[PDB]
């Protein structure tokens, strides 16, 4: 079975909330907690600021939905510290992996994502992850043994 | 003319602090409000940790001496409706570029740089910027 505590990278949370998974979308947000970095709320803004959307009301919403962790102190140090060791080893992620599996590895949250080999290098720091794909299924596996 | 509110970027402050700098950031902290995002104390951090390795005791120190400004959602909000803007002309500017002109367009801060042409995209939203070699020029004197 899957953790309660999960959250997304941009690219699935964008995926999530496509029309074609409406249904899956509103299971986890009724079984799971899911915490979601600033950063990754950003990033997902920018997609929807794309096709002119109003990021001000999108916003809220997403607010009113998740729980929002903003760049807290212990994480950008905590990011410090990871991004130094692994620049120490010829390893550079961009900044937006790093405050993710960061944010990830202090909510105690499993990161659900489509590209879960490129955060690989951050297992090492207490980070798990988990394929979007797989994770979907599992979510419809939940669904189809309820009463 | 120096304004009251300045920042600088990452690549910036590391120089700022260099041993060669003692008495120029002396007085620009004597002398000016530095409000720094809080993405730039960490990458800060990160790029010193080969002669700081204590990155708690330094996020210490470094909160103790500048404004250290979170990534607020009004900053998130704008941050993104600059990167959409940014991305349709096909101008790639990375994560911490953004967040940085962001926060400083956000605090009213002079954005000082060793890279200005960079930022130059986003002057169109408010951002302010000034060559790290003119500013330590005109820090040069009362």
């Amino acid at each position: 079975p899957l953790p309660p505590d999960i959250t997304f990278d941009s690219l699935a949370l964008i995926k999530m909330h496509s029309q074609n998974m409406k249904r899956i979308l509103e299971v986890t947000l009724a079984k799971f907690t899911v915490n979601l970095s600033i950063v990754t709320v950003y990033r997902y803004l920018t997609a929807r600021a794309y096709l002119k959307k109003n990021i001000e009301a999108e916003f809220e919403i997403l607010k009113d939905i998740y729980n929002i962790v903003p760049l807290l102190d212990d994480i950008a140090i905590k990011a410090a510290q990871i991004e130094a060791n692994l620049i120490k080893k010829e390893i550079t992620l961009d900044m937006e992996d790093i405050i993710t599996a960061t944010t990830a590895i202090y909510t105690n949250s499993l990161l659900v994502t489509d590209d879960p080999k490129r955060y690989e290098p951050i297992r090492r720091f207490g980070l798990d992850t988990m394929p979007l794909d797989k994770f979907i299924k599992e979510v419809e596996l939940m669904v189809e043994k309820e009463l």
